[PDB]
């Protein structure tokens, strides 16, 4: 039995996957849906540091499933769940700044940054690990 698919990464009962091509934010969640996964929604502190590490050490700007397209200033994960105050420390200093209108969040260096959703970047999918 295999808890995660071929060449996916495993962490705390979940299966993650960093793309090796680039897409815009909407095309990215589509991509994850195509594999029965979701553009990552972070739920733990350790999950953040885990993903933030894989993303940085590959020197790749990476989409995550977080946006404010429901309403400006209201950051909300693609599962509807809101962005908790606890998680707001993971923004990069001076972010989110909404320079030129920016409604989607990405892994950039040590933390997160808001960028333009139509800007093409890499992405990370998340799904529940299978039971053995
Ligand atoms: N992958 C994105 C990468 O991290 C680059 O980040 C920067 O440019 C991104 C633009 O693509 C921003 O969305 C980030 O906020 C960040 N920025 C931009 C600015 C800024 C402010 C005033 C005038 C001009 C520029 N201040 N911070
Ligand atoms: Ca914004
Ligand atoms: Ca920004």
């Amino acid at each position: 039995c295999h808890p995660c698919p071929w060449e996916w990464t495993f962490f705390q009962g979940n299966c993650y996957f960093m793309s090796n091509s680039q897409r815009n934010w909407h095309d990215s969640i589509t991509a994850c849906k195509e594999v029965g996964a979701q553009l990552v929604v972070i739920k733990s502190a350790e999950e953040q540091n885990f993903l933030q590490l894989q993303s940085s050490r590959s020197n790749r700007f990476t989409w995550m499933g977080l946006s404010d397209l429901n309403q400006e200033g209201t950051w909300q994960w693609v599962d509807g769940s809101p962005l908790l105050p606890s998680f707001k420390q993971y923004w990069n200093r001076g972010e989110p700044n909404n320079v030129g209108e920016e409604d989607c969040a990405e892994f950039s260096g040590n933390g997160w940054n808001d960028d333009k959703c139509n800007l093409a970047k890499f992405w990370i999918c998340k799904k529940s690990a299978a039971s053995c």
